[PDB]
């Protein structure tokens, strides 16, 4: 029974910030924060792959109240402390330029979130989303293709699969399939949750594969900067082979633009066996096994 819209924007849950910690290490590009919120005093429950809304304070340029922005939940259903009391987000401060009006422009909700102080009250809505749900089958294979904050739902899956405290809390979900995260960020300091992702791979080398595309540190075979599409091309046959399994699910998450390259790579692999990827993919989407969340 998937929880949905336990809180709506006309009457959101007022949560309290517990912590706000930086995920981008020194020498990284930009600001991405792990923000944990207290859910006690309300009934907001959620599952892995879902999102919540945050309503920032203030009015827009037209004097109208700011509307919610959606953020993929970055914590498992139990929260980071496995106490069912919290929810966490993985929020990048949006910044861009020109041509324009002024200089650097800062996104309203993301700046609010990335600078929020512990103790602050936050308007939270949701949860929402049924497109990024993890299968209950402990034998499923799970391919995770993420860039930047697209890591968020992947963390919910991986923590539930691989954290000691999660395994203890979830007797009915003892993961024994194969998971493969291909994660594209510009620098090593930008590898969000690097230490924990690497701890998982070290502990579960037969159940979790971790592949990085680090654009400022790595070049693809054509001499271009390395992106997630390049790693998918590099492993296209293996990925296609995994995708052919009736129990394999694929998840794609992050800023828009990565899908075309991923499709081209898998299209070339499937074509070798006389399969039209775009058609096979349509069928996968219909079966709930091809999960995309780009923004
Ligand atoms: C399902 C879903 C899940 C999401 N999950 C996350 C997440 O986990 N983490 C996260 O950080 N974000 C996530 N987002 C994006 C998030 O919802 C916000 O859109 C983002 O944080 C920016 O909102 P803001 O209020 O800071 O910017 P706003 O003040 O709302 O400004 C956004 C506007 O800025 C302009 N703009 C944006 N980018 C550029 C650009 N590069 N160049 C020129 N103009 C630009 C556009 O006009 C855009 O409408 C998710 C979005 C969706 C839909």
């Amino acid at each position: 029974d998937v929880p949905v819209n336990l809180y709506r924007p006309n009457a959101p849950f007022i949560g309290k910030v517990i912590s706000n910690e930086p995920l981008v290490k020194e020498g990284g590009i930009g600001i991405v924060q792990h923000i944990k919120f207290d859910l006690t005093g309300g009934n907001l429950k959620y599952i892995e792959g879902q999102s919540i809304g945050i309503i920032p304070p203030g009015v827009d340029k037209n004097g109208k109240p700011e509307k919610l922005r959606l953020y993929a939940i970055a914590s498992t259903r139990h929260g980071d402390d496995v106490d069912d009391k919290t929810i966490s987000l993985c929020v990048r401060q949006l910044e861009y330029k020109h041509p324009e009006s002024g200089e650097t422009v800062y996104g309203v909700c993301s700046t609010y979130l990335t600078h929020i102080e512990p103790g602050s009250e936050v308007k939270i809505t949701g949860p929402v989303g049924k497109e990024m749900l993890l299968p209950d089958d402990p034998e499923a294979n799970v391919i995770m293709l993420a860039t930047g904050t697209g890591i968020a739902p992947m963390r919910t899956y991986l923590w539930r699969m691989f954290k000691d405290a999660e395994r203890a809390a979830n007797p009915e979900y003892q993961f024994k399939g194969f998971s493969w995260l291909v994660f594209g960020v510009p620098t090593t300091p930008n590898i969000l949750y690097k230490e924990e992702l690497e701890e998982i791979q070290q502990k579960y080398p037969d159940n979790f594969r971790l592949t990085y595309a680090i654009s400022r540190e790595q070049k693809n075979p054509q001499g271009g900067r390395m992106y997630i599409q390049d790693r998918v091309a590099e492993h296209a046959d293996e990925l296609w082979q995994l995708i052919k399994n009736e129990k394999t699910h694929t998840y794609i998450c992050g800023l828009r633009g990565m899908e075309e390259g991923i499709d081209a790579a898998l299209s070339a692999a499937a074509a070798k066996e006389g399969v039209t990827w775009s058609d096979y993919q349509k069928d996968l989407k219909k079966a709930g096994r091809w999960h995309v969340e780009t923004y």
